[PDB]
């Protein structure tokens, strides 16, 4: 056959070798320099885990010299292994997203509980918000005691941070929020003879190169694309049914998915992987998670039409509303739902055909799932003229942007990588048939291009959290080429 599903079957198999009887592609998240520095920054403090704190500090400055990242996490780490309004700014240089400024009270105030700038001038309240919420209880807490107020913190600040005292793996995966909690509870000697037992199992985290991920892992989002790229093939391998179930037996009580085995917080991303793959490869076998992550997704559904990403009443976004529309399509009792998410989509396109950065710091991203809903979901007449000219700007920005190598990046003056480029593939497959040099052909020949020996690729990370900051979970790059691949062949 053709060049491109020679590379999808190579791919394919990759990927069905790499999940395992127990029905999951593992997808663990690599070291982080912000995450490493606040662990090195508590043991340091705490006169703990010598070894642990000479490895953090050595892949610290490793990192910062062979592959530094963005200047917020670049400040952070030489705060600790020792200017700051510089590094926010760029930073968070042009950070179009509702949660900007208090991502910018939140990144500031790390700063300053490392040393490497002033506290914010801020009222107490400015904290204030259960995403998050750990995190900026924690920063409320090391604002109080870093300006000389301790008598600020009221015992329900401190409630809130007791899950970072439990043993084993962090509260819902999440190294940040507990080292955050833990920087602030070592400042409390109520809550100190809990500390140094909970030191031990951070310092056991460290990875091979001596850092600290962001998160445990990413195993259910990453499980759910697979199986869903899987069930896009003409012939789905066996493995989906296993896949199916690992998930199916993983829901949280209200119907939905977290990103990992754990996760008791769902969201509306990991929701719509997992009920897009179930849609096709077990639609009878898991009915029932079927119907309750139907529901999960309805219960959050916002009055805008749109759906946010973990709690209705919180901002509706792009994505998250084209993800729920085309996850909820299947039911032709939805159909009213659906259609307000694909009009919320519309509305919300920019004038120059994108939509936005949220989860993936490509623009790319959104453009897919946005292409997905506007060309899969059913419409006719001036609907359907609609959501044809909506879709038909997007994919012209795909090509307005495209770089000489066929590919795209993070925006439109990045080099090419091959997960960008995957979502723009997945969204131009859903526009003219491909065409001898055309943007889809070379698109696909980039891909065909960037595949590694081992039939796997390898790409710069696209996810972000908290937003903007980028964290690698490799496994997400086959995985994602992959459901490019079964879109366009």
């Amino acid at each position: 056959a053709t060049a491109v599903v020679r590379c999808r079957t190579r791919l394919a198999r990759r990927v069905v070798a790499a999940v395992g009887p127990d029905g999951l592609l593992p997808a663990p998240c690599e070291s982080r320099v912000l995450e490493s520095a606040l662990a090195l920054a508590l043991l340091t403090e705490e006169r703990a885990e010598a070894d642990a704190t000479a490895r953090l500090t050595a892949y610290l400055r490793t990192t910062l010299r062979t592959a530094p990242p963005d200047p917020f996490q670049c400040a952070v780490a030489r705060a600790v292994l020792g200017d700051a309004g510089t590094a926010l700014d760029a930073g968070l240089d042009g950070f179009d997203h509702f949660t900007a400024g208090r991502k910018r009270l939140m990144f500031r105030t790390v700063l300053a509980a490392l040393g490497a700038t002033g506290f914010p001038a801020v009222p107490w309240e400015a904290y204030d918000t259960s995403w998050l919420h750990m995190e900026m209880k924690a920063l409320k807490v090391l604002a109080a005691h870093g300006t000389g107020h301790p008598d600020v913190v009221r015992d329900e600040d401190w409630r809130a941070l007791l899950p970072a005292l439990e043993p084993g793996p962090a509260w819902e995966c999440n190294n940040l929020a507990q080292l955050l909690a833990l920087l602030a509870l070592r400042h409390s000697p109520r809550h100190r003879p809990a500390l140094g037992d909970v030191l031990k199992h951070v310092a056991g985290r460290l990875r091979p190169d001596g850092g600290m991920p962001f998160i445990d892992g990413m195993t259910v989002f990453t499980t759910a694309a697979a199986g869903l790229a899987l069930s896009l093939l003409p012939a789905p391998p066996a493995c989906v049914t296993p896949m199916a179930d690992a998930l199916a037996l993983r829901r949280n009580p209200d119907g939905g998915y977290g990103f990992h085995s754990g996760v008791a917080q769902s969201d509306v991303d990991d929701t719509c992987y997992v009920l897009e793959f179930l849609r096709r490869a077990a639609p009878d076998r898991h009915r029932t998670a079927v119907a309750e992550a139907e529901g999960y997704l309805l219960a959050l559904r916002n009055p805008d039409g749109g759906f946010p990403t973990f709690a209705r009443g919180t901002s509706s976004e792009i994505a998250m509303t084209a993800a729920a529309a085309s996850a909820l399509a299947h039911d032709p009792d939805r159909r009213e739902e659906v259609d307000e998410a694909v009009r919320y989509v519309v509305r919300h396109q920019r004038p120059d055909g994108t939509f936005e950065r949220s989860w993936s710091r490509n623009a790319t991203n959104a453009v897919f799932r946005a292409v997905l809903a506007l060309t899969g979901v059913a419409a006719h007449g001036e609907e359907r003229r609609s959501r044809a000219r909506a879709a038909e700007r997007a994919l012209a920005h795909l090509a307005a942007t495209q770089n000489g190598d066929g590919g795209w990046g993070h925006a439109e003056a990045e080099p090419s990588d091959p997960i960008s480029t995957a979502y723009a593939v997945i969204a131009l497959a859903r526009g003219p048939r491909a065409r001898p040099g055309g943007p889809l052909d070379r698109a696909l020949a980039y891909l065909v291009e960037r595949q590694h020996p081992d039939g796997g690729y390898r790409s710069r990370p696209d996810q972000a959290g908290p937003r903007p900051l980028l964290y690698d979970v490799p496994a997400l790059a086959d995985v994602f080429v992959l459901l490019a691949l079964a879109h366009a062949t």
